[PDB]
């Protein structure tokens, strides 16, 4: 029958999220797993306005949230139909809401260094997958009495490949991940990187930001420390090369 959800959509260049609703049916087990999270394949059954539920302390606070929701992405991508996926975080004691919100954000500032990198006409573009939070709120809050809440995301169709980890590891010998890691670290004057570098093809999801003093973007910001991982084994690349980053 499927349940109902609030969807949350953020949009960086206005700074402010953008609240709709949909109905979704989701599978019962898990496709797949992370070190985080686990992954659920579903359906749209459509996205709608937010206006039958109102109140939306508060958080983001209201002053974060748009008040007009004409223009967004949720109702193409995620249409009447449409297959995707889910994610939740395995049993979490760690998870607030507010960490569900900085996940998404994080995904969606990604985005924008893709964006970023593609301009520099690269010999292959790169995109991340938009992502959504959901309060799930047809379902009893079964914890400590706090709301189950989830992300959402287009399904990813192909080979899913990670390229690099966010600990310095580098596992596959593409060229683009790794010239894309270095031009955030470089462009960012150090102030952050971009790894976890990982999807189908140059369709990438689920990335994870590093900052030197390691505050906010999720529990897997490991701060200068991952910075450091990540330089200890990057070798420039032919990519590296055009771009013109520092060898
Ligand atoms: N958008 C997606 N489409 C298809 N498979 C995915 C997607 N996102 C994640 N996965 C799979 O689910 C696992 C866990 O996802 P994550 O928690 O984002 O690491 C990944 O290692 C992939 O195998
Ligand atoms: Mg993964
Ligand atoms: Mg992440
Ligand atoms: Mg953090
Ligand atoms: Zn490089």
């Amino acid at each position: 029958t499927g349940e109902m959800g609030i969807l949350w959509e953020f949009d960086p260049i206005i700074n402010k999220w953008i609240r709709l609703s949909m109905k979704l049916k989701v599978e019962r087990k898990p496709f797949a797993e992370g070190a985080l999270r686990e992954a659920y394949h579903t359906v749209s059954l459509g996205v709608g306005t937010d206006e039958n539920y109102p109140l939306g302390k508060l958080f983001p606070p209201i002053e974060m949230i748009s008040p007009i929701s004409k223009n967004n992405e949720a109702m193409t991508q995620l249409k009447n139909g449409t297959k995707f996926v889910l994610k939740l975080y395995k049993k979490e004691q760690q998870a607030s809401r507010e960490l569900y919100f900085e996940d998404v954000k994080m995904q969606m500032v990604c985005r924008d260094w893709g964006n970023k990198f593609n301009q520099k006409k690269p010999p292959k573009k790169i995109e991340f997958l938009m992502s959504w939070v959901v309060e799930l709120i047809d379902r009893s809050p079964s914890s400590n009495g706090q709301p189950i809440l989830c992300s959402i995301e287009p399904l990813l169709v192909g080979e899913f490949k990670k390229n690099n980890s966010n600990y310095g590891a580098v596992l596959t010998n593409r060229s683009t991940p790794q010239a894309f890691s270095h031009f955030t670290y470089e462009l960012s004057n150090k102030q952050m990187i971009v790894v976890d570098i990982q999807g189908v093809d140059d369709l990438y999801t689920d990335p994870q930001i590093h900052t030197p003093d390691g505050k906010g973007f999720g529990l897997g910001n490991l701060g200068k420390a991952g910075i450091n991982k990540f330089i200890t084994t990057h070798k420039c690349n032919a990519v590296c090369a055009l771009l013109d980053l520092d060898v």
